[PDB]
């Protein structure tokens, strides 16, 4: 049995490279044509680990007291048999540009302009009768990190951006310098939703787990250093300009890959029902 | 040229309870599998009341996991829901299935016993037939809001049923607090562990943008006679050092409320089921 009120296409990029495009509108719709008006839209990246997931939790806002109309679920992914991620694919679509970046990196602006350029367009066709009211940006891991990339390069391409544990870790904190030139240029501003588990730089013991494996983890921890890079960056773009509010949120004994759920979640909830922020 | 959207390493299929009212019960097993066959041995197993609500974050958190590094082949995630067109809950049915027996209830309440033999002498049988050489390993019983009630009273009433009873916003304040007169006896009288969960939001709820005063106050005296995290808190501490249960697991979401909270919870309690099994002594 197919998931209702869903469809999925293959879109290629400019370079002839699929993607697999993941669409769904609420549940309590009859077609496609029955949204008209202005409606939210949230284009989700690695979309084949989050389509479901943030397809389920919008049709759950129905029963909400909050609940507005809903939004159209954009998740945008690749064509994966047995898995959810395509680790060589979204290593280059994710990470900005760098000289030091190594071969199949530094894909970001080509991966934004298929977005921009081919994605919106062809879901717009799909509704013809709605229009865009606003649109978010949402990435976890990598994907938090182009989701920080494109605020910083490219802010009026979106209204919302949604960092969930963006590597910030990766290339020597190069998405600092993008986060400076931002503050320091001066110059209606977008937001930013910055999240993160706790356990992502601090984590307990498992069950099973000896001493040494343990050590090492936490090690890796500290070096990658989630937490406190997000805290940083949100602190550097404290009072910015060009910037309209910024959210930051830590879930409670959440991993880098459980947290995913609340993130995604918490972000459509927020940007459908609870627009504009307040600064 | 656009296609319905599948759902792969998944299945569903309709039950009956004694009482002739039917069923969807809808299964999900690890996305690495190439059939449903694929799987032999002991693997846990986590039962979702209200099913339609939970079923696909349920499934694709467990997916997930694939991905991390605490993987130890996964679990089978199985959705008790109802057959529903357009919705994700049935709020009769449901009102029945997951709300305790009391005299002073109204028409339409308390059928949870019957709705817990259903689970053991019909959802779980039928899920095992469509795994032969699976063995099931552990069992959790997971609900939200009412179905946290039912977790609870599951717990009390039939305990060595599950492993683990995960109780996500539980509807504690349901029918004057009856459930606590279940608690004390529980308490009063090897063991399963519970896991409960909140949002931050719920009992303490922030105000909407172009939210009236008047419409506020409204929320918040709703909120304060639910008083969902105290009552949770209240029961937690009641229930520590009881000697019929080996752990307790309770969690505070930050900034959710009563639906975002759902994916969290469910996140949560099959990831520390299926991988953290068996609990600190907490
Ligand atoms: C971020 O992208 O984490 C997500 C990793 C995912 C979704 C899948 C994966 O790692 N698979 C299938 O192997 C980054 C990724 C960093 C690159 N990496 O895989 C490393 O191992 C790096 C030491 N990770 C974080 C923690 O931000
Ligand atoms: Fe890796
Ligand atoms: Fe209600």
């Amino acid at each position: 049995v197919p998931l209702p009120n869903s469809e999925q296409f293959y879109l290629e990029n400019d370079r002839g490279e699929p993607y697999l495009i993941q669409v769904s509108w609420p549940l309590h719709w009859e077609d496609k044509q029955t949204g008209r008006g202005p409606l939210p839209i949230i284009y989700i990246v690695d979309g084949n680990a989050l389509f479901l997931t943030a397809t389920e939790a919008a049709w759950r806002r129905a029963a909400a007291s909050h609940f507005a109309g809903g939004g159209i679920i954009v998740a945008i992914g690749y064509p994966l048999k047995g898995k959810l991620y395509d680790a060589r694919r979204r290593s280059f679509d994710l990470t900005p540009p760098t000289a030091c970046a190594p071969v199949g990196y530094g894909g970001a602006d080509v991966f934004l302009d298929f977005i921009e350029n081919s994605v919106r367009p062809a879901v717009q066709a799909r509704f013809p009768q709605v229009s865009l009211a606003r649109e978010a940006l949402y990435g976890h891991s990598y994907g938090g990190l182009l989701a920080l990339h494109a605020l910083f390069t490219r802010p009026q391409s979106f209204d919302c951006y949604i960092a969930s544990s963006p590597s910030i870790w990766w290339n020597s904190l190069c998405i600092l310098h993008e986060a400076k030139a931002f503050v320091e240029t001066k110059k209606q501003s977008p937001s930013l939703m910055v999240s993160w588990g706790s356990w992502e730089q601090h984590p307990p013991r498992w069950a099973d787990e000896l001493l040494d494996h343990y050590e090492a983890r936490k090690r890796t921890a500290a070096e990658l250093r989630m937490a406190d890079n997000a805290l940083d960056l949100c602190a550097m773009l404290h009072g910015c300009s060009r910037l309209h509010a910024l959210i930051k949120t830590e879930y409670e004994g959440e991993d880098h890959t459980s947290v995913m759920s609340c993130s995604v979640s918490r972000g459509l909830t927020m940007f459908f029902e609870d627009w504009p922020f307040h600064q």
